[PDB]
């Protein structure tokens, strides 16, 4: 629980140091969530998964994907942006759109399932700008305190002595672009892959191949995007 336990227990060691400026804020978010349950409102994903993106090593990140907030349907959000458990079917519509673009850009077949853990295990941070949502109500936790947390995460990645490519999907993710100005960092941005915005420029955006051409240009290893 993020109210009760310190960052050294909740997240990977690198991340716990990266997030030290927002340690109090993370504990405040735990109190927010406790107050939501006390009031009779729910949240997603499960408490133990809220900070899951920060359980993969900070030092290993090469690409950041940033979306808006977690899936609104109970059983979808797992604490990694856009990912679902490997037994979820049908896929959420945003994920089906992502995979559409993944096949169009990379030429790979459609993935077997919606589990994006291989990307997280290969240096892709699967972040959302806001880390919780009320069921059925997208953007319901906007402006409740998560933005400081994910701003801190980006600033800290950007400051590392390492290349970084950010893929910013949608309007709320785009508000991280000012914190990527330094020469070691580059941001791709597009409309969000949700059906409400995908046709405004998500489809055709080629984010996966472009991120790899940016990494290679900076002297970093490209991501192996291929899902099973
Ligand atoms: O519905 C969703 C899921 C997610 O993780 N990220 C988003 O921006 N939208
Ligand atoms: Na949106
Ligand atoms: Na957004």
């Amino acid at each position: 629980s993020m109210t009760a336990r310190p960052l050294s227990e909740l997240v990977e060691r690198g991340w716990a140091a990266a997030l030290e400026p927002v340690a109090d804020q993370v504990a405040h978010m735990g109190q927010f969530l406790r107050a939501e349950i006390a009031a009779g409102r729910r949240y997603l994903p499960a408490g133990s998964n809220v900070l899951r993106a920060f359980t993969f090593p900070f030092d290993n990140v090469r690409v950041l994907i940033v979306g808006q907030d977690p899936y609104p349907t109970p059983g979808h959000a797992v604490g990694l942006s856009f990912s679902v458990a490997p037994d979820v079917r049908p896929w959420p519509r945003s994920l089906a759109n992502i995979f559409d673009e993944y096949t169009a850009d990379l030429g790979y077949p459609l993935p077997s399932n919606g589990d994006l853990t291989p990307w997280a295990q290969r240096g892709v941070l699967l972040l959302n700008r806001v880390l919780t949502v009320r069921p059925s109500n997208p953007a319901s936790h906007r402006g409740k305190g998560w933005e400081a947390v994910t701003e801190c995460a980006i600033r800290a990645l950007a400051a590392r002595a390492a290349p970084l490519v950010a893929i910013l999907w949608g309007r709320d993710a785009s508000t991280l672009k000012p914190m990527l100005a330094a020469g070691n960092c580059v941001a791709i941005e597009s409309p969000h892959p949700s059906p409400l915005s995908a046709s405004r420029g998500f489809f055709g955006s080629r984010p996966f191949s472009r991120a790899n051409e940016l990494l290679v240009g900076m002297g970093a290893e490209p991501i192996d995007w291929r899902l099973p």
